[PDB]
């Protein structure tokens, strides 16, 4: 069976929380509460075939900065999970991007940009911003709305595929 590394990133104020459980059990979660280090795997049927993701959710702090070269040794897709309600995240997604790829020390990178907290009327961030910075990546962005079940396995399944292509 393949395995895909997948880990969960972003800021703080986002939910991550919601994200992971919404995609295992399929519950939504208002109460936020920062995890350092859970087990999310689940298996899915990804273009007729079941495989089993392997995802790890980390901490968006500062503070956690050492273990972060041990898990992005391991990990081969990032989920950069922003939020339209703060500018900042997305900000800090290109400083998040600078370490990603710092690590990965390649310039060619099978990741996706997707933001959550769609379902806010503060909508900070407008995807005008986002579909024109994916144009200097050269990745698409995809919105993710995990609020009422709207993007979420389609921008997941993508990304499968990106990955499944590049080992072929
Ligand atoms: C118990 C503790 O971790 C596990 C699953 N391992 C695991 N490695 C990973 C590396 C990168 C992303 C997700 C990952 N998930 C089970």
């Amino acid at each position: 069976m393949t395995e895909y590394k997948l880990v969960v990133v972003g800021a703080v104020g986002v939910g991550k929380s919601a994200l992971t459980i919404q995609l295992i059990q399929n519950h939504f979660v208002d109460e936020y509460d920062p995890t350092i280090e859970d087990s999310y795997r689940k298996q899915v049927v990804i273009d007729g075939e079941t495989c089993l993701l392997d995802i790890l959710d980390t901490a968006g702090q500062e503070e956690y900065s050492a273990m972060r070269d041990q898990y992005m040794r391991t990990g081969e897709g990032f989920l950069c999970v922003f939020a339209i309600n703060n500018t900042k995240s997305f900000e800090d997604i290109h400083h998040y991007r600078e370490q990603i790829k710092r690590v990965k020390d390649s310039e060619d990178v099978p990741m996706v940009l997707v933001g959550n907290k769609s379902d806010l009327p503060s909508r900070t961030v407008d995807t005008k911003q986002a579909q024109d910075l994916a144009r200097s990546y050269g990745i698409p962005f995809i919105e993710t709305s995990a609020k009422t079940r709207q993007g979420v396995d389609d921008a997941f399944y993508t990304l499968v595929r990106e990955i499944r292509k590049h080992k072929e």
